[PDB]
C-alpha cells in the first residue's frame, strides 16, 4: 500500500509530536503508576524474582542452573541505548519490548529472558510497570548472587507504542562503517545524536571496531560511545568488568542456524524470535551473539575472578564455533565450569573487548587499581550499575519506593529542598508588578524565562526551568542566551529579589528560579494586555535556586541548544533542515503540533528571537500578543523568495508592487509551506481567533514553564 | 532515518488506529462544529463566494473572467474519491487540503482553488468547515452559472491529518496496467476496494483506457468505476454532461513545463505547486491535464449545448498542444469562444469520455434521452449532484442548514421518524427479563446484537442497528449472519416485541430495532452474572424500524462483513492476511487498539463466532464474560503451530507432553504476536485485571451499540 512517506519521503513528519496519545493507551485517563507502585508490596516481587532466578524452564534452560547472568544482560541492554546528546533511549519506558528494539541484533534472545518475566508481572499486574521490573530483576540477579546493589527507584510508567528515535541511516542491520549511509566520516567521528558504532548494536562491536580485533582500537570505540551514554573511563571499566563477572555469552553453532527476530518472525512463534535449527536450539546449544565466552570460574556468584583472569593470563586469538573473534587463555587449565554437563570445564575466554581494559594504558590503571583493591571496584560498580539503570529518570522527585538511596548524585543535576514558605498569589502579582516597573521589556522577560524554561527534555526528563541553572556556568554563556543581555536581566531581577525578600516575615522568600519564571510571566501577561486583553498567565512556586558546585559543566554541555526554532536561533550549518531540528525540539519538550504552532507564532510577535532579529516578525506590533504571524504568513498578497547571500532566508514582497514586507527562515515559513501545519496556522490566522490565540498561547506557555516539575506530580 | 516500517514492511500498522487524536486537534475537546455552523451566516457566506467567482486574481486568473468551472471540477475531485466498498474517500473530512490528494495529478492546480477561498475561510473561521466550504463553493459556482442546485446540508467537520486509505500499491504515479503493482487481473478487474483505473486519479482516464482513446472501451471503465462510488447509468451520464456543460480544460503547451506537485515543492511555494515554465504558466498559457477541450459556446452559463455538440457533430481524433488525445467537430464552424481573448473562437471539442456517452449503447439512449428532454437532463443533474456531493454525509439527522432538502432519497438509508412515546428504565427491565426468561442464550443475543451494530462504518456512516435492517433483504441473509439462527431469534424476539406492545398504552410501542439491541445488553448482563459480576448494560431508546421499500438491496451488498474478525470469520481467502482485515475493520468501527483488544477477547468467550468455531475460544466457561481469551492465549505452557491442512490455523499444545489445549487463527493468535497488541493483552491478562476487563467491555459494547445514533449527537 504506497503511502504518504513513499510519495515524499523527505516530508516532515509531524506523527511524532502526537504519539502516545489516549488511543493508545489500555490504562484509564485517571491511571496514576506512582500511586499503584507505592502500594506495590515491593518485597514480595522481590521474593518472586529470586525464586525465578533458579526455576529453570525447559523452553530456555537456565545456564548454570542461574538465570542471573542473562536478566543483568537484558536490565544493562534495556538502560544501555541511552544517548546523552538528546536524552533518548535508556530504561526509563520499558521499549525493549517494542520494535526497533525488541528485535536489534544486540537483543537476540532477551525476548526469551522477558518472557520468563511474565508470570510476576501478571501476578502483579499494573502496580509494576515492565520498565521499572526490567531494571528491578536485574537488581535481584546481582543480589542473589552476592552483590549488594547502591539501591533501586520505582517510577517508570510503561509506553504503549514505540518511541521515535533516529538510529542512524543505514538499511541493513549492523552495517560496516564506510557504506553510503556510513555513521562515520572523518577521523572515526561518529555522527550525534549517535552512540553506537553498528546498526543494531548497543555500544560496539565484541570482536573488535568493524570485527577487527584489535583491543586497543576497540578501546576507543568504547569510550567514545559510553561517554556518548555519560559515562566515564572510572564508570566504563566498572560496568564492562562487573557485567562480566557473570554469566556467558552463547555461539555453539554456526550463526546460519539462527532464524527471524521477532519483528519479522511467524505468527505461531507468539512474540519470540532467533529460532534455531543447531541441534536443541537452546540451553547447551545456544547461539545468541556467536561468541562462545565464559569469563569466571565461578559464573553464578560475584567475585574478583574477572579481573584476576584478565591479568593472570596471556591470551590468544582464536574462533568461537560460529566463527566470531574471540581470545583464550594459554597454557590454562580447564577451570571454568560448562553451562550444562558437571563434568566438562574449559580454559578461561575473553571479548577482545574485554581485553580493551587491560591493553589500553587509562582502562589499564584502572583496571589494576580495581584488581588490587576489589572493595573500590565493587562500590564503582553499584554506583555505576544505579547511574545506567536510573541516567534518564530524571529528577530525585520522580524516584518510588522503599530502595531509593539517600545519597544525592550529582549527575541528578540536584535541587536543593525549599525550606521556607512560599509566596501566594498576592505575592506573585506585587512581583509581577515590580517586574514591570523596573523597565525590563517583554521581550526581555519572555526571552529570559524561555531560555530558562526550554533546557528540559522529555526523553530523559532533565532541564528546565527548575534550580535556575540559567545564571550559572555554562548556561550562562550559551550564544542562545545572550549572555551579556543576560547578565543584566539576571542582575535586575535579583535586585527585585534582593529588595522582596528583605522585606518579609516569618521566613517567606521566593527563589530565583521562581522569580524567573514569574517574570516571563509577568511579560506574557503585560503582552496580552498591549493586545486589549485581559488575562492571568497561571504560576506554581516552589523551584529552589541550585549551586555551581552542583552543577556539572560538562554534563550540561548537552543541553545547550544548538537549533532552537522558537528563537529562530541555529548555531551553525547542519546537514538536518531547520525545521526537521524545530520539530525535534518540540518533541522533546513534549509538544504536539498546535502546541508547537500557536507557541512559535506568540514568541515570534514577543520578540523572543536571538539577536532581536526581525526574520519571521510578522507584526507592526512588537510585543503585544496577537495571532499577526498567523494572520501575514498566510496573506497571499504575498510572495516569497530565497535570497541570493543565502538559500535558508526568504524575502516576502508584495506581489502587486514588489516592495519587501519581511523577511523569514525556513523554521517560518513551513507554517505556509506543510499540508498540515499550515492547516493548523489557518486556524490561528483566523478573524475569529484573537482570544483563542491569547487563551492557547498562555496555555502552552504554562506547560513549557512547568515541564520540570514533579515535585508537583 | 531508517524507521520501523523500513525494517518490517509488512508488520500490521496500528497507528491507523490512533490518527485523529486530541493530540493533532487544534480545536478544544469541547468545539463542536454543527453548532458552530448552527451560527454561521450561510446566506452572507453564500454571498461573498458570489462576489469571488469573477473577482479574478492575477497569480491564477479566471478563465472567461468567471471561476465557476474551476470550482465545480474542484468540488467534484472533493466528492470524487469516494469508493463504495469501504466508504472512504469523498468530501466529507476536507481531505483533498492534505497528502496525498492535494498533489494527485487529477487535483492539478486545485491547489489555486483552495487558495482563492482562504479570504473566505479566515473571514467565517471556525463556522465552516473546509470541507463544507469546498462543497457550497461548487454550489455557488452552479447557481452563479445558472443552475438551480437541489439542496445543500453543512456539517462536514474538519480534520487535521491525512486519512489512511489504501489507494493502490503502484510506485509510480499514473502508472499504466500490468506492472508489477496492478490493480488490474483478468478481464479487466479492479481490485476491490479500489475505484480508479490508474494511481492519482479520481475515476478515469480522460484520453481513454491506458491511454488508448476508444471511446467505447473507455465507457466500460466509466461505468466500472462509477458503480465502485455508487452511481449507475442514469447518474453517471447527467454528472458527467452535467459537469462538462461548464468551463475548460487546460494543456497550451508540453506537460514536461510543470514542475513539482505541491508536497514536493519549495517552501517559497507556500503550498502550492505545478508551477510551469510555458510562458506566463497562467491563465491563456494553463497547463493541468494536458488536454486542451472547451466543450460549450457558453463555457460560463448553464445551458443544453454539451449534448447539442455531442450529437450534432461527427469527431475526429486529434492531439491538444501537449500531445493528449482528443477529439474535434469536423467541418465545425469556430463557434467556442476563447477564455481570454475576445477576437479568437474554436471548434467544439471533446474527450475520449465525451463520446463514451454517445458511443455506449446503453448511455447513448440516456443521452437522447436527456437530449429531447432537457428538463429531464437538468433535474437528474441536480439530483446526482446533490448525491455526489452527500453520499458519504450519513443519516439525514447529520445534514445541517436551512438548505437541506426536504425530500428523503434511497440512497441516505432513511429511517422513519419515531412518533410514539419511548420505553423507559422500568421498561428497559422488563423487556430484558423477558428476553431472558424466553431461552435465548447469551450466545444468540450476543451474536445478534453485534450483527446488526457492526455494520457501521465510520467511512460514511453507513450502517448500525439503527433500521433493524438485520431482519430485511440482503442482511438477514448474509452467511456471517448465520440466516437459519438469525431467524429463530428474531421470530423470539418480534414475539415478546408483540406482547410488550399489545400491553401498553399511550401509544408507547418498541421498535424491533430497540429490542435486538436491548436483547444484547441483556445478554451481556447475563454474561456478567455467570461471571459473578453485577452489571448494568447502558441502553438508548429511540431506534425506528426502516421498511425493505427503504433498503436498497444492492447498496447494502457493501456492507457485507466478508472479513469480520471479531467473530473469527473470513467468507474466502483473500491476498489480505487476516490480521490486517481485522484492523481495517476495527478502523471502520471507530475503535482504538485497546478497544478492539478487549471487545474481541470478550466476544470470543461470549460465544460470538460464526458457526460456533471453537478457534479463539479459549475458556472453559463459554458464555460467561470473564478475561480468559488473554489468560490462556498468553500462557507460555503452550506452544502454537501452524496445522498442516491449513497453514491459517494454529494448534497450540502442552510443551511438556505435546496434549492439544486449543486452536485459532491468525486473528487469534495476532494478540500474543504483534508486540503493541500483546502489550494491550498483557493488561488484561494479569491478575488484577478481571473487573477492569468486565468494565472496558461493557463500555466497548456500548459504543458500537450506539455508533449510528445522530439522532441523539
Ligand atoms: C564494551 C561493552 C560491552 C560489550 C561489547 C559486551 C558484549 C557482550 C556480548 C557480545 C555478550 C554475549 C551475548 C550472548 O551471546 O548471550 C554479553 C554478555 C553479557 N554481558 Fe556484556 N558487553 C559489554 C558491556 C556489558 C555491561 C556494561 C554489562 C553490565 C553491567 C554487561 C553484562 C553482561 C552479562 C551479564 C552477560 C551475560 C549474559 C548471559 O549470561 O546470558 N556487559 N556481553
Ligand atoms: C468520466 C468522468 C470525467 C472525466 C474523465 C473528466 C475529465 C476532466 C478533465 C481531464 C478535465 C480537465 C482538467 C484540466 O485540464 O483543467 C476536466 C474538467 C472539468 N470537469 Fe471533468 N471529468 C469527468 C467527470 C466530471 C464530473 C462528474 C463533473 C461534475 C459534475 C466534472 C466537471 C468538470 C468541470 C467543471 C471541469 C472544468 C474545469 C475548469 O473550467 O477549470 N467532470 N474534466
Ligand atoms: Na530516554
Ligand atoms: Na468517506
Amino acid at each position: 500500500g504506497t503511502s504518504n512517506r513513499d510519495w515524499w519521503p523527505n516530508q516532515l513528519d509531524l506523527s511524532i509530536l502526537h504519539r502516545h496519545s489516549s488511543l493508545s493507551d489500555p490504562m484509564g485517563k485517571d491511571f496514576n503508576y506512582a500511586q499503584a507502585f507505592e502500594k506495590l508490596d515491593l518485597a514480595a516481587v522481590k521474593r518472586d524474582l529470586h525464586a525465578l532466578m533458579t526455576t529453570s524452564q525447559d523452553w530456555w534452560p537456565a545456564d548454570f542452573g542461574h538465570y542471573g547472568g542473562l536478566f543483568i544482560r537484558m536490565a544493562w541492554h534495556s538502560a544501555g541505548t541511552y544517548r546523552t546528546a538528546d536524552g533518548r533511549g535508556g530504561a526509563g519506558e520499558g521499549q525493549q519490548r517494542f520494535a526497533p528494539l525488541n528485535s536489534w541484533p544486540d537483543n537476540a534472545n532477551l525476548d526469551k529472558a522477558r518472557r520468563l518475566l511474565w508470570p510476576i508481572k501478571q501476578k502483579y499486574g499494573r502496580a509494576i510497570s515492565w520498565a521499572d521490573l526490567l531494571i528491578l530483576t536485574g537488581n535481584v540477579a546481582l543480589e542473589s548472587m552476592g552483590f549488594k546493589t547502591f539501591g533501586f527507584a520505582g517510577g517508570r510508567a510503561d509506553t504503549w507504542e514505540p518511541e521515535d528515535v533516529y538510529w542512524g541511516s543505514e538499511k541493513i542491520w549492523l552495517e560496516l562503517s564506510g557504506g553510503p549511509n556510513s555513521r562515520y566520516s572523518g577521523d572515526r567521528q561518529l555522527e550525534n545524536p549517535l552512540a553506537a558504532v553498528q546498526m543494531g548494536l548497543i555500544y560496539v562491536n565484541p570482536e573488535g571496531p568493524d570485527g577487527n580485533p584489535d583491543p586497543v582500537a576497540a578501546a576507543r570505540d568504547i569510550r567514545d560511545t559510553f561517554a556518548r551514554m555519560a559515562m566515564n573511563d572510572e564508570e566504563t571499566v566498572a560496568l564492562i568488568a562487573g557485567g562480566h563477572t557473570f554469566g556467558k555469552t552463547h555461539g555453539a553453532g554456526p550463526a546460519s542456524n539462527v532464524g527471524a527476530e521477532p519483528e519479522a518472525a511467524g505468527i505461531e512463534a507468539q512474540g519470540l524470535g532467533w529460532k534455531s535449527a543447531y541441534r536443541t536450539g537452546k540451553g547447551a546449544d545456544a547461539i545468541t551473539s556467536g561468541l562462545e565466552v565464559t569469563w569466571t570460574t565461578t559464573p553464578t556468584q560475584w567475585s574478583h575472578n574477572f579481573f584476576e583472569n584478565l591479568f593472570g593470563y596471556e591470551w590468544e586469538l582464536t574462533k568461537s564455533p560460529a566463527g566470531a573473534h574471540q581470545w583464550v587463555a594459554k597454557g590454562a587449565d580447564a577451570v571454568i565450569p560448562d553451562a550444562f554437563d558437571p563434568s566438562k570445564k574449559h580454559r578461561p575466554t575473553m571479548l577482545t573487548t574485554d581485553l580493551s581494559l587491560r591493553f589500553d594504558p587509562a582502562y589499564e590503571k584502572i583496571s589494576r587499581r580495581f584488581h588490587e583493591n576489589p572493595e573500590q571496584f565493587a562500590d564503582a560498580f553499584a554506583r555505576a550499575w544505579f547511574k545506567l539503570t536510573h541516567r534518564d529518570m530524571g529528577p530525585r522527585a520522580r524516584y518510588l519506593g522503599p530502595e531509593v538511596p539517600a545519597e544525592v548524585l550529582l549527575w541528578q543535576d540536584p535541587i536543593p529542598a525549599v525550606d521556607h514558605p512560599l509566596i501566594d498569589a498576592a505575592d506573585a502579582a506585587e512581583l509581577k508588578a515590580k517586574v514591570l516597573a523596573s523597565g525590563l521589556t517583554v521581550s526581555q522577560l519572555v526571552s529570559t524565562a524561555w531560555a530558562a524554561a526550554s533546557t528540559f527534555r522529555g526523553s530523559d526528563k532533565r532541564g528546565g526551568a527548575n534550580g535556575a541553572r540559567i545564571r550559572l556556568a555554562p548556561q550562562k554563556d550559551w550564544e542562545a542566551n545572550q549572555p551579556e543581555q543576560l547578565a543584566a536581566v539576571l542582575e535586575t531581577l535579583e535586585a527585585i529579589r534582593t529588595a522582596f525578600n528583605g522585606a518579609q516575615r516569618g521566613g517567606k522568600q521566593v527563589s530565583l528560579a521562581d522569580l524567573i519564571v514569574l517574570a516571563g510571566c509577568a511579560g506574557v501577561e503585560q503582552a496580552a494586555k498591549n493586545a486589549g486583553h485581559a488575562v492571568t498567565v497561571p504560576f506554581a512556586p516552589g523551584r529552589a535556586d541550585a549551586s555551581q558546585e552542583q552543577t556539572d559543566v560538562e554534563s550540561m554541555a548537552v543541553l545547550e541548544p544548538v537549533a532552537d526554532g522558537f528563537r529562530n536561533y541555529l548555531k551553525g550549518k547542519y546537514r538536518v533542515p531547520a525545521e526537521v531540528l524545530l520539530v525535534d525540539k518540540a518533541q522533546l519538550l513534549t509538544l504536539s503540533a498546535p502546541e508547537m504552532t500557536v507557541l512559535l507564532g506568540g514568541l515570534r510577535v514577543l520578540g523572543a528571537n536571538v539577536g532581536q532579529s526581525r526574520h519571521g516578525v510578522f507584526t507592526a506590533r512588537e510585543q503585544a500578543l496577537t495571532n499577526d504571524f498567523f494572520v501575514n504568513l498566510l496573506d497571499m498578497g504575498t510572495e516569497w523568495k530565497p535570497t541570493a547571500a543565502d538559500a535558508d532566508v526568504f524575502e516576502g514582497r508584495d506581489r502587486a508592487t514588489g516592495e519587501l514586507k519581511w523577511t523569514g527562515t525556513r523554521v517560518d515559513l513551513v507554517f505556509g509551506s506543510h499540508s498540515q501545519l499550515r492547516a493548523l496556522a489557518e486556524v490561528y490566522g483566523s478573524a475569529d481567533a484573537q482570544e483563542k490565540f491569547v487563551r492557547d498561547f498562555v496555555a502552552v506557555w504554562n506547560k513549557v514553564m512547568n515541564l520540570d516539575r514533579f515535585d508537583l506530580a
